């Protein structure tokens, strides 16, 4: 999409409601960046459900900001690890809590109060 909001890029990178193979799912991401990303975590939940985490209590992020929010329960995920543009990955299923950073929406985002913009942590 030539240009993207932070939240839209978050969705592209990290929202995968139905699992895909890592090699296929990473192809689009690696095309936008022109490199084989070495690792990526895909969350198997909808954008709407991940965005609801932003309404939960705010907590500190790795970068020392306080716009992070922890999921109330674990979710299923796929961890893709690089093993260009012929990038090949290994995959691991995971079931973990996550922490997202959230910001107010940009003009081009859905008009929630807050939207998820970064995957801060898995735990």
């Amino acid at each position: 999409a030539k240009r993207l909001t932070k939240a839209h890029w978050f969705e592209i990178q990290h929202i995968q409601p139905s699992p895909l193979q890592c090699n296929r799912a990473m192809s689009g991401i690696n095309n936008y960046t022109q490199h084989c990303k070495h690792q990526n975590t895909f969350l198997h939940d909808s954008f709407q459900n991940v965005a609801a985490v932003c309404d939960l209590l705010s907590i500190v992020c790795k970068n020392r900001r306080h716009n992070c929010h922890q999921s109330s329960k674990p979710v299923n995920m796929t961890d893709c690890r690089l093993t260009y543009p012929q990038c090949r990955y290994s995959a691991a299923a995971q079931y973990k809590f996550f922490i997202v950073a959230c910001d107010p929406p940009q003009k081009s985002d859905p008009p929630y109060k807050l939207v998820p913009v970064h995957l801060d942590s898995i735990l």
